[PDB]
C-alpha cells in the first residue's frame, strides 16, 4: 500500500466521479497511474497530514488501484 503521510502544500487529489466521500483522496504519484486522470478531478493543496487512499475499496467506486501498487 501507498500510505504516503500528505506534507505541507503537497497536491493531493480527489476523483469527483469515483470518490465515495470528499475526504477520500490520492497522492501525486497515485493520482498519475490511475483512471481518474482522465476522469473530474479536484486538486487540493495539503496543509500536512492526511494520507493516501490508494488501494481502499471503500474509498473508491472504481479504480482503487493506481499502476504501482494494483
Ligand atoms: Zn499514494
Ligand atoms: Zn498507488
Ligand atoms: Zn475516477
Amino acid at each position: 500500500l501507498c500510505g504516503r503521510v500528505f506534507k505541507v502544500g503537497e497536491p493531493t487529489y480527489s476523483c469527483r466521479d469515483c470518490a465515495v466521500d470528499p475526504t477520500c483522496v490520492l497522492c501525486m504519484e497515485c493520482f498519475l497511474g490511475s483512471i481518474h486522470r482522465d476522469h473530474r478531478y479536484r486538486m487540493t493543496t495539503s496543509g500536512g497530514g492526511g494520507f493516501c487512499d490508494c488501494g481502499d475499496t471503500e474509498a473508491w467506486k472504481e479504480g482503487p488501484y493506481c499502476q504501482k501498487h494494483e
